């Protein structure tokens, strides 16, 4: 909460100062390596939700600046959707429901800087058409004490569309199901052996069908590369009769929306994209000492292929 | 100049923080010693005239942000003066004329805490009604290595009409003229002598001479409590004659202005106020280590009385 309002803030902040450079249409390479840095001290000035003595860190503001442009983002509504209300805890989403803040460990900062490059070039590659995470700004928050670090993604899910059941895929050979006190939440993150048992159908055409997997299978390709590994495919399905108890979306807000074909059972919407794959294999590796990364890529094209069958 | 980038930086982002907190109608003694402080390290992130390391700090931000409200100045008019364009050298000017930015001694900072509550308390009384200097901000500036520090004033003359002939007053027994050197600058701060002995008159009516001169009278007495000396009375005066080779002036930004009576022999507008009274007395001895505060007070009010005559 404080350190929302530090992130807040600290975006706000950030935006402004971005206002005034001149944007090339080039990165260098010091822009890999490049930060933000504010350390604010108030005496006896004290503000209304404001700490009044805190540290906000942005890396490399030029690729996430560059970025936020190539996944067609302005930088004043991006400022405006993490700044005019305070995110909600859910991670955290913006109140528009349109960006996800999540609290990462200076580890996975470490491999972010590591793939940052890399990455670019592959969203420069595929002109930001991707099933990949959009990663949108990264930040280091401090008050009194507390250091924590912020990934900002766009949303999988839309911003208006309401998502009714949820799936988190990975293709493990493994027993991965969900708990039955986990499938007691209202949102369920149901998992593949839920989705497999419990006959999940996702009725898209098969153009949208060959789309997708075409996208797929060069994602995780470049995953894979990476040695990344331990991402999952996000589903969330919005069933447009069950909201207007009129499924129509905006693909440039929603932009994993692909609409069910006209012999779906029922009128749905699907949200489809990979999350989570700052673990490196040897991140994952020293997280159990508390499976390998092409092993991971195959088995998880071949089960998104049967999913969709 | 890039520490005049910190300081339009720093006002920017001082009066855009207070435009969130809700200002009281009253000030805490903890407001006459609070102080904000940012400091910036951008690496690899090189911006156009802005240094990539400093240092910014306001001292009494609720004192400062009071009395400008007091003297007539909307926060927003206040940075855009000196925030849409580069103040210029001359001390400096804002760019639309209205406010002065003197660079003082670490040495007059401690002397402004050390009144600023007396200050503060004499406006109050007086309503905003002096000619007393009308103290706006003050700030502390580093740049990699410099340290300087501001304190931001109305500026005495007009911000539209300009003046022709300027005068430095100070009443001292002592010898004070203008020099040989000095007299052949564009526009000559001449002094007592010149002014005496080159038989200049200030044809204002009788009503605005009283007037003046009990205002002259509260302030210099005020001054003379607090110990301070060195003072001058700044006269600038407007010749409407020459500026048309109209005289009409907005006494709500031109503050010191004082039209001529109806028989002045030339169509002119008087610009008069005390100004740099940072000098305690004991400043001024360990100065001429490298005269009381009230015989400075009574040879002063004297001599700005004869001036009138």
């Amino acid at each position: 909460d404080p350190l929302l309002s530090v992130l807040m803030w600290g975006v706000n902040h950030s935006i402004n100062e971005l206002s005034h450079v001149q944007i090339p249409v080039m990165l260098m390479p010091d822009d890999f390596k490049a930060y933000s840095k504010i350390k604010v001290d108030n005496h006896l000035f004290n503000k209304e939700n404001m700490p009044s003595h805190f540290k906000f860190k942005e890396y490399c503001p030029m690729v996430f600046r560059n970025l936020r442009e190539r996944f067609g983002i302005d930088d004043q509504d991006f400022q405006n959707s993490l700044t005019r209300s305070a995110p909600l805890p859910n991670f955290h989403t913006s109140y528009d429901k349109r960006y996800i803040i999540k609290t990462i460990t200076s580890e996975d900062v470490a491999e972010m800087h590591n793939i940052l490059k890399k990455y670019h070039q592959y969203i420069v590659e595929c002109h930001g058409i991707t099933l990949l995470p959009q990663f949108l700004g990264m930040y280091r928050l401090n008050v009194d004490g507390v250091e924590i670090y912020v990934i900002v993604t766009r949303n999988v899910f839309s911003h208006r569309l309401s998502v009714y059941r949820k799936y988190d895929l990975k293709g493990s050979t493994v027993a991965r199901e969900a708990s039955d006190k986990e499938k007691a939440k209202e949102l369920p993150t149901l998992k593949d052996n839920d989705f497999i048992n419990e006959g999940q159908k996702i009725y898209i055409d098969d153009n949208s069908k060959k789309v997708f997997l075409e996208k797929l299978k060069k994602d995780v390709e470049f995953l894979a590369q990476l040695k990344l590994m331990d991402y999952s495919l996000l589903v969330g399905i919005h069933d447009v009769e069950r909201a207007e108890q009129p499924g129509e979306f905006d693909p440039n807000i929603d932009v994993y929306g692909i609409k069910c074909h006209e012999n779906s059972p029922r009128k749905e919407v699907y949200f489809m994209a990979i999350i989570d794959i700052l673990t490196h294999y040897d991140a994952k590796k020293k997280a159990a000492h508390a499976v390998n990364p092409e092993q991971y890529s195959k088995r998880f094209l071949d089960f998104i292929g049967h999913i969709l069958t």
